[PDB]
């Protein structure tokens, strides 16, 4: 059951309802999990599951449609809400018998989620990451399988039992000291019921080497406002849902919870970049608070706060920033071993290299056809400072990394710095395959076939 004072903030009416509800939570030693998780699965249901109405092309009179489209928000009553949420008690409730949790009990909880779920449905859908999802479709993403199994202890009232984050990769942590771990979902076959100990040691990204993250319950609250997907259709984002998201995270902000939560930072700035708001840090700001945090808290071990803030670089034509931010990038991810479950990272790298870098060096040219960046030796050794973290990154690991595809952008990067300026760079590398080809790099002449044929050399 609901306390008096959470059904007193029913029904929602709007986005501020909906913050209010946040607020009022966030004000508590224990934020409903399965409260807000189920609000926010309903509101988005029907913002962006079933899109009540869609998102025209001047007269003497009003115009027969709204002009300029409409938004909306569905009402959320106590009476369907406080249903769901009675349906979601009753069954964890139910199908557990009861201040450190043991890992016989957290396996329990975590197999009453599991086994609710559809046996069949594809995992990788959108809006599937709520207890909304849970109770009136039985379906969730994997990090939602996490979330559920960690929401589930929380209303059977084990406070020890935490959400863990990796940069792609969600379990639970539980114990004394919140020492120990326990899979729950699947990544990618599944680990369930094992420690993450063995991912830690493989110094694979998918468990950052042990620096991940260990939620308090004021985090598992930044995580599901994360958590909320906007997208309508792949070219479409409710503007209600990024309204909402962006005003919960600054509550987050403004209580200290998105302190220890860099990608809850970058998000935040990515969403001031779209629609700032007047009063607030700019988004430069926010994201180096993202990666000022990854350094304090997570020993500078992530990859996505550098990438934020070179996007944004990249977006605004910040052409030497952009690269330099994506050299620190690659030097953060030349110390891990490349794994069978990192494709998530592989894919970003490889977006970056093949498409994101040659199109920011094509933007540059277009300026300098018309100082520039392509004439500055510095951004071309950040290039090169790219190229040798992927190098070292692939270096010694279970898994190759560059093919010939890459061989192929790399080619044409070089090739947008003169011989000239590249001739001007005095540089040591750290990876074999960098070491391998420094003098064709710098040549006059590229040589293409020689240069793919050393990036695609064997690790
Ligand atoms: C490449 C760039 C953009 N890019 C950066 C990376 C994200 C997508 C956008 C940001 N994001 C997350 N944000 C907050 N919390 N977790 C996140 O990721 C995880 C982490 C562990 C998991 F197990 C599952 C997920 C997936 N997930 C989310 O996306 C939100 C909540 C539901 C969780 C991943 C420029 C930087
Ligand atoms: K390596």
């Amino acid at each position: 059951g609901l306390k008096t004072a959470q059904k007193t903030l029913f029904p929602l009416r709007s986005i501020d309802d909906v913050v209010r509800l946040f607020a009022a939570e966030l004000g508590r030693e224990e934020p409903d999990l399965v409260l807000l998780s189920l609000v926010l699965g309903f509101v988005e249901h029907f913002l962006a599951v079933n899109r009540v109405i869609p998102t025209p092309e001047f007269q003497p009179s009003p115009a027969p449609d709204p002009p300029g489209g409409l938004t909306y928000f569905p009402v959320a009553d106590l009476s369907i809400i406080a249903a769901l949420y009675a349906r979601f008690t009753a069954q964890i409730r139910g199908a557990v018998d009861l201040g450190v949790s043991s890992r016989e009990l957290v396996k329990k909880v975590s197999d009453v989620i599991w086994n609710s779920l559809s046996r069949s449905y594809f995992k990788d859908r959108a809006h599937i990451q709520s207890l909304f999802s849970f109770i009136t479709g039985t379906k969730l993403d994997s990090s939602g399988v996490a979330f559920a199994v960690v929401g589930a202890c929380q209303a059977l009232g084990l406070r020890d039992v935490h959400l863990a984050l990796s940069e792609d990769h969600a379990w639970v942590v539980f114990g004394p000291n919140g020492e120990q771990t326990a899979e729950v979902t699947w990544h990618g076959e599944d680990r369930r019921g094992q420690t993450v100990n063995a991912g830690v040691a493989e110094r694979s990204w998918l468990y950052l080497k042990g620096s991940y993250m260990r939620c308090d319950r004021k985090m598992e609250v930044a995580f599901m406002v994360c958590a909320i997907n906007p997208s309508i259709d792949l070219h479409t984002d409710s503007l209600e849902l990024l309204q909402l998201q962006q005003k919960l995270l600054w509550l987050l902000y403004d209580l200290g919870h998105l302190e220890r939560y860099p990608m809850a930072l970058g998000n935040l700035a990515d969403l001031e970049e779209l629609e700032p708001t007047p009063g607030r840090p700019d988004p430069l700001t926010l994201y180096h608070k993202g990666i000022a945090s990854a350094k304090t808290y997570y020993r500078d071990e992530h990859i996505y706060p550098y990438m934020y803030l070179a996007g944004y670089h990249c977006r605004n034509r910040n052409v030497r920033e952009a690269l330099q931010a994506w050299a620190d990038t690659a030097t953060v991810i030349q110390d891990y071993n490349y794994c069978r479950e990192d494709e998530e990272i592989y894919k970003e790298f490889f977006e970056v290299a093949n498409d994101v870098i040659p199109n920011l060096l094509k933007e540059a040219a277009s300026l300098l056809e018309a100082g520039s960046a392509l004439q500055d030796p510095e951004c071309f050794a950040h290039l090169l400072r790219f190229y040798d973290g992927i190098c070292k990154w692939e270096e010694g690991s279970p898994t190759p990394v560059l093919h010939v595809g890459w061989a192929t952008f790399l080619v044409q990067s070089l090739g947008r710095f003169e011989g000239q300026v590249r001739q001007k760079v005095r540089i040591t590398f750290q990876s074999e395959k960098m070491k391998g080809m420094k003098e064709l790099l710098v040549a006059t002449k590229i040589n293409s076939s020689a240069i793919k044929l050393q990036l695609t050399a064997q690790s």
